[PDB]
């Protein structure tokens, strides 16, 4: 990754944690005037923070992603346990790194939630659990294999944003990040050209088969010399053999380019969720009150038809499937 893909925020800490005080410390209880107070707080970032958020936002960059660093956490004592339920209690006091996700989230769109997804709610816990479905964000022990998440959904976001309040115990699982402009170069012309436009057949997330490949999902579109990326290594399934072959051609790519982030409490990653694709690699839970736990959002920016007008940051949209 290059350097200005890792942002070091152990300077601002006491800048950020003032930000964070003004904000409401139920946010559950209004989540859209929660984050409306977070949008004023985005405007009032430090400055090196608040322009390296808005150059990466502008288009993206040839590692996919931006990690925060240093983000003003809680001592593993001050935070409560590791949840083990979705969702979340209604009443729970805002913690420090969705605070973050909150002020970071505004400065760069509109936080989005999905009705079917995790009981309709913006912010997801990360956590693992004892009996996880092997497409679940609750796995651990069994890889999470690469996605760009909600590929199949018509209102797809452009970021995907992960906040670390707690890492597993050994620092073992890693955030894998598969970029699209990284991989391109190993991918011949001709696979590029079969990949580029062409929509396949691709299933949907347990969350919202209520099924077979209901959807279609374009490989490759956009801009040809820098295209877009729509990749599920376990729900895209496309038929004709040329097509098969197209797509292992890109999974072994991306594959080969692949980076591995470890988060860490205070680390805060925004994956371009139109550029990569993302996963988790194995780690063994313990079920003793620390075990690993991010806090996730999704975040909607104004092009690629994310928005048709008067959305706000908090809405929560139906499933509809990409055609
Ligand atoms: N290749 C895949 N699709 N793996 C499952 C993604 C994780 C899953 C979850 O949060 O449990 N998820 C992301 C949107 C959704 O549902």
């Amino acid at each position: 990754h290059m350097m200005m893909t890792v942002v070091d925020c152990s300077e601002y800490s006491a800048d950020l944690l003032a930000l964070a005080s003004r904000l409401p410390r139920i946010p559950r209880q209004d989540l859209y005037g929660f984050l409306d107070a977070a949008h004023e707080a985005a405007g009032d970032l430090p400055e090196g923070l608040g322009t390296a958020l808005d150059r990466f936002n502008a288009d993206g960059s040839h590692d996919g992603y931006l990690m925060l660093r240093g983000l003003p956490v809680e001592d593993d004592d001050d935070l409560p346990a590791t949840p083990t339920s979705t969702p979340a209690p209604v009443d729970r006091p805002l913690q420090n790194m969705e605070a973050m996700l909150a002020v970071i989230g505004r400065r760069l769109g509109l936080h989005t939630g999905y009705r079917e997804l995790r009981s309709g709610t913006v912010y997801h816990d990360v956590y693992p659990s004892p009996g996880a479905h092997h497409l679940s964000s609750e796995t651990s022990e069994t890889l999470l294999e690469f996605h760009t998440e909600m590929a199949y959904h018509v209102l797809q976001p452009n970021y995907v944003m992960l906040a670390c309040s707690r890492a597993d115990h050994e620092r073992k699982a890693a955030t894998l990040v598969g970029s699209i402009r990284k991989a391109l170069p190993l991918i011949p012309e001709e696979v590029r050209a079969r990949l580029f436009d062409r929509p396949m057949p691709c299933c949907v997330d347990v969350a919202f088969r209520g099924p077979g490949a209901i959807a279609n999902v374009k490989p490759l579109y956009g801009d040809p010399r820098d295209p877009f990326l729509g990749y599920d290594r376990e729900l895209l399934a496309p038929r004709e053999p040329d097509d098969v072959e197209a797509v292992a051609v890109l999974s072994k790519a991306l594959d080969e380019v692949s980076e591995a982030v470890r988060l860490t409490p205070g680390d805060l990653l925004v994956v371009d969720n139109f550029r990569t694709t993302h996963a988790r690699t194995p780690f063994s839970p313990r079920w003793d009150g620390k075990d690993r736990w991010l806090h996730r959002v999704y975040i909607r920016t104004d092009r690629n038809d994310q928005l048709s007008g008067g959305e706000r940051a908090g809405d929560v949209v139906d499933f509809s499937p990409r055609r």
